[PDB]
């Protein structure tokens, strides 16, 4: 199939930034580049299009177009017979939407855009339909090939994939998907299909966060069910609760806020009597452990914690799900659409040390 | 001062069904007797009044008597001379209620009514608002005496003590609040002032889930400042969402919802890439050992899962602080109040088994 990869992949972050080679594996090039190289390899027929080719090594370079994956700096002429463009663009502003945006009219029919980890397909897929209904392109798919690691290295033997689970109208065909799949496939990779909104929280660097609370949701479920002996509505209500708190003390205050009003002593001492079965609690205790020395670690936090003050009040459990559907109930879903825009943005509050 | 402590406390529960002695510490009496023998010898002047106080042994009961407890089964006339009324009621329906409606009228002047861990206390004020407009007891505040830890045992070292922060409209006053700081001080326990919202997630058995996604959230901060060496509004917005989206997913499709909605599998392929120093990431080391043999532990769930469908749509990463901003502008609070009420009934959905 016609494969177009948008974006080289940074060579200096990987290499001097972040010691990709030492941390994790593998050898340059990473990113974009060998995702290609890869499909490539497949037997697929591969463009590489960045504008800034003529800054990457001749060696690497010759290593990629070795391969056969034809290099160019022409996005326009790239897309011309893409069956599949995928986007490894910068999480840099407005770039990933004026590369979707320029290539929109020259995909050919029933091609589908996929972003990577800088871009949620959601967001995409929303800032893109007036220029859907301009150039009459509703055949155009959306979904994802995000790596969930950095292609290039061992780690990376999987893709994350959009559906259009969870989601009220469809943004890709199965057909699509399939194409998607194959590409996973052909490269020796795992395809895992995954709701569109779920894609971000599980293959982006916030799987140390997504990973660890879900972990201990069930470390939690399991000292609920064998040593409290309570009732299971019980128990999910505490994590549905507990989650909801952090994440919205998190967007409305910062960790600054979340670490001032939920009050680390506080915590470390209400969770002494939760310690039940030392050898059945790996995270309890290894979180016990961590709160004991956290103010050591992040000196910076602490000092914002003591001079933050809520500007205002606002309701820290209200379950995000339940207020979804009173406000579509309320005021439909282009109504409700115009909020995930403002949320993705901040990826405002942030930027004025809120 | 007066104080009443409604509930003994289960003798049985903490005795053979959680062995407190051997998992905790501490010897019977456990739990609201416990806390009234703690203010008796403090000086105060104690009653505790519980219907079933005849069950007791004559043992317990002589050893609770002699600290200067005074004990009875009559609510009413246990409430004519409390300043202070702790409610170590239980978690059963309704009961909290039905007690804090009955005594609200022979409260002294400018009383204060406080729940433990079985109880919101905004759920009681919030439910008690009728009563007060008619019994003129607009006098009478609203706070909390929760343990977060059971009474008796040695971790039982502090009070969480529910403050006006976040709220829109207060529901205790500054000497109410003094009088609970004193309760803790007079015997020897630490007081932590909290937004009363936050009473709930720190000290009930939840506090699992809050310690184990907070230390996640730090420990994911970490790495993103010293490794990733990303943006603190990026690490911010991916802590936010993935809370967000998992106390989502549990609170519309629960447990088995979220392990079939996520994917275990995914989860853990994608975590091997955010391992970048293993020495300073113990959660995130000890949660993708967790991952590997999750299905052994909870096969219950893995099987509820796999007969998992989503039965409608939603918005699982919809921040809740900013639906909450749009609704209160939108109807106002009293409107979204009406929203509050619906969640905490289910400590519906879980009971149909979904
Ligand atoms: N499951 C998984 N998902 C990931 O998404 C993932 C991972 N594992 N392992 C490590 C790579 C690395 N990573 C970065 C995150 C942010 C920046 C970033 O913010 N870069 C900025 C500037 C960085 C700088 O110059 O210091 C930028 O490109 O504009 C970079 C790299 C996520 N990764
Ligand atoms: N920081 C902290 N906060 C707590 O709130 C806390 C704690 N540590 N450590 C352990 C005690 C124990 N605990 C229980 C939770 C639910 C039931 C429960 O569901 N009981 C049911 C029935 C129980 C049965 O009969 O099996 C009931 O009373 O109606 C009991 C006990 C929370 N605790
Ligand atoms: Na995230
Ligand atoms: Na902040
Ligand atoms: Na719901
Ligand atoms: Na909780
Ligand atoms: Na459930
Ligand atoms: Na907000």
């Amino acid at each position: 199939m016609r494969v177009t990869v948008y974006g080289f992949g940074s060579l200096n972050y990987y290499s001097n930034k972040l010691n990709v080679p030492e941390k994790l594996g593998g050898e340059p090039p990473y990113g974009g580049s060998a995702m290609a190289v890869e499909f490539a390899k497949a037997g697929h027929d591969v463009t590489l299009s960045d504008p800034n080719i003529d800054k990457v090594p001749d060696e690497i370079r010759k290593k990629v177009e070795d391969a056969g994956v034809k290099l160019t700096t022409d996005d326009i002429e790239a897309a011309k017979e893409a069956e599949v463009a995928i986007l490894f663009t910068p999480f840099r502003g407005g770039v990933t939407f004026k590369i979707a945006e320029t290539i929109l009219p020259y995909l050919v029919e029933n091609a589908v855009i996929c972003t990577t980890c800088t871009m949620s397909i959601l967001v995409l897929n929303s800032y893109l339909q007036n220029a859907i209904f301009l150039e009459g392109r509703e055949d155009i798919g959306f979904s994802t090939m995000h790596p969930a690691a950095i292609p290039g290295t061992p780690q990376h033997k999987h893709y994350l994939i959009a559906t259009n689970e969870l989601l009220r109208k469809p943004i890709v065909t199965e057909e699509q998907i399939e194409k998607l799949k194959k590409l996973a496939t052909d490269t020796g990779k795992e395809a895992y299909l995954l709701p569109a909104e779920l894609v971000s929280p599980v293959g982006d660097m916030g799987i140390v966060t997504t990973a660890i609370a879900f972990a201990g949701a069930i470390e939690y479920y399991k000292v609920s069910r064998d040593i409290l002996k309570t009732k299971r509505s019980m128990t999910e209500f505490q994590i549905a609760q507990s989650l909801q708190v952090i994440s919205s003390l998190v967007t409305k205050y910062g960790l600054e806020g979340l670490i001032k009003l939920l009050n680390v002593d506080a915590m470390k001492a209400s969770l002494q009597s939760m310690i039940l079965d030392k050898n059945e609690q790996p995270l309890t205790v290894t979180a016990s452990k961590l709160l004991e020395k956290i103010e050591e670690t992040i000196p910076e936090l602490i000092k914002e914690a003591e001079n933050f003050s809520p500007s205002e009040p606002t309701y820290t459990s209200a379950p995000s799900p339940m207020l979804v559907e009173h406000m579509e109930d309320l005021v439909g879903d282009d109504v409700l659409k115009g909020i995930l825009r403002e949320s993705w943005k901040k990826f405002n509050v942030s930027e004025r040390n809120k």
